[PDB]
């Protein structure tokens, strides 16, 4: 049974600004939720608020505390479907749900003694995560690459979408020194149609292939997301478009994308428990990717993705790109890397 | 680790012949599945094997049990997704799938100090089973309707399908000596399209209400299971139609039907999972069934259901019409009510 319910506030800094179409960060606010039980288990979660995406603010999450106290405090773990649909009503702050109900898997895991990702499935022992070169100069993006390159990552992720002959421009310059290395390109929603399908062709034109094209238009385009998935010729995944359960069986119906980015900040581990269902029952390929979570909170989804083992790629360098004095997730981290203890 | 299965043949006796559509059956032939873990712990499944629905022959369950053996032996079952995945290659074999997988899950449970429920979520404490009358003649049903009426069952599941004639009469003549019931009517896909939204109206003119109606037509007149439910007022459902988690994302894509009969036997738990996760994405609601479970069988669905809460509606009392020895469940019953311990 759980007694008490804990949100902190915690701040994290960047090595440098990460910037992405339409946002620049340097620090990364996030929420911890911690779950009491009597027995005196403790589990962990974090939350990693988008405004962006989610409509969240992290004053609003830390506003509602003792709400959330009220709603799951006095519910035994072991009867956690009733804990994940109480938090479902949470809706608006997708990622305190996410962090609440993680934190009730990390807790009753210790009280079976055993592992969250075992509690999924534990269908993998490792998984390899990609890093992300944010949006500057071609110069900087080329230097960034090499460097996430030398440091052993063999799928680089390239941000892009404010400038369509600059993302050009920086892509090529990219490969030609990461030979060997597969990519990923996040526009961010910058690209409209036409210019989403120039991008893409102009570079397969280069010879180069890329492994998934990320949410190349605006969230509620989807026919957009379709348009761009049947006249392009790489893998087209929705992020933004993708939050819950239902979006992601709408687009299926729509046949509107290749692949779906599944984040738990978005649709918590209910709703990404059955977006995995929708995808291995249906043509639908999966990645799983993050927000701005510490080592804490990549926890969660590393132990999601080795559970179900539910995806083809990886981004979960969030962490990596925070100032962090100490390590604080229940896995290993070998370059890019993961397994569990 | 598991380090052998077992596959035995274990018979049944109906307490009378159980007559639907098409199939008359005067015992249930299941084969018994016994995992044993490196650590001593024995997890059990049954398996119930359909010709008329899955194609199988209790025979040739059997004649793998080797296959089986070697395909499992070797992993642990805090990897059961592992098992699963395996197993979902005896899309042949479901009734089998089905047995080994619960087994798996038994098994685990056992080794984590827990049970199968709340593995699966533990979202309910109780849920409660309707009864079924088989075809006869229209006094005998009667008969039987009064009688189950009067053990406590408030939900009545009532077979037609070889007489449209009779089995309005059946329907009408049920429903005035047992008011205070729903009823669930189950073609076993005996009715042409046209037949079935008639025998539909004709109850509803006389005001009598149904539950489900399930697998009105035959399995494969997909646009038929739809017509239906378009022209007749009451819930349809598929069975026979539904077995995979691909055929029930069909029936959603095309908005088949408002009820999938889910049963271990035709998806295994695996699928199960899958169908569960896709109805909760969607309109569609769903019940559980069964096949010729003896009590061992049943309670692989009773957890299921108890663990999920999933379900609007139980069809699990294969059991109570078998001649049993000693009740083998992992659960208490009180008439149409089910629990755990
Ligand atoms: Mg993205
Ligand atoms: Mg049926």
């Amino acid at each position: 049974r759980i007694v008490n319910v804990k949100l902190s506030l915690k701040r994290y800094e960047y090595e440098k600004p990460f910037h992405i179409t339409g946002s620049v960060s340097s620090e990364s606010r996030n929420v911890e939720v911690e779950i009491v039980l009597e027995s005196g288990v403790k589990g962990y979660g974090e939350a990693s608020p988008s405004f962006r995406v989610n409509g969240e603010r992290v004053e609003a999450l830390l506003a509602i505390e003792n709400a959330v106290r009220e709603m799951i405090t006095g519910i035994d773990v072991r009867n956690y479907a009733r804990i994940f649909e109480i938090t479902d009503r949470l809706f608006g702050f997708p990622s305190l749900k996410a962090a609440v109900q993680f934190a009730t898997l990390d807790a009753l895991s210790q009280e079976l003694g055993t592992q969250v990702c075992y509690l999924l499935g534990g269908k993998r022992d490792e998984i390899e995560t990609d890093k992300t070169v944010g949006i500057d100069t071609v110069e900087n993006r080329v230097k960034e690459a090499k460097k996430i390159f030398e440091e052993g990552f063999r799928v680089i992720k390239i941000k892009v979408g404010e400038n369509l002959k600059e993302d050009i421009e920086a892509v090529e310059e990219i490969a030609k020194v990461t030979r060997g290395a597969k990519y990923i390109v996040d526009a961010n929603m910058g690209y409209t149609q036409k210019e989403a399908v120039e991008f893409a062709r102009a570079v397969y034109q280069k010879g180069i292939d890329i492994a998934v094209y990320e949410q190349p238009v605006r969230r509620e385009d989807i026919e957009g997301l379709k348009f761009v998935r049947f006249h392009s010729p790489f893998p087209v995944a929705a992020d933004e478009s993708a939050r819950t359960k239902f979006d992601v069986m709408r687009l299926v119906k729509e046949e509107a994308v290749d692949y779906v980015n599944i984040k738990l900040m978005k649709s918590g581990i209910s709703d990404a428990l059955a977006i995995v269902e929708i995808a291995e029952s249906s043509g639908l390929k999966l990645m799983i990717g993050c927000m701005g979570e510490s080592s804490l909170g990549i926890n969660q989804s590393v132990h999601f993705a080795l559970g179900t083992g539910a995806f083809e790629f990886h981004d979960l360098d969030s962490h990596l790109m925070l100032k962090e004095e100490v390590f604080r997730g229940k896995f290993i981290q070998d370059g890019p890397r993961m397994r569990v203890k």
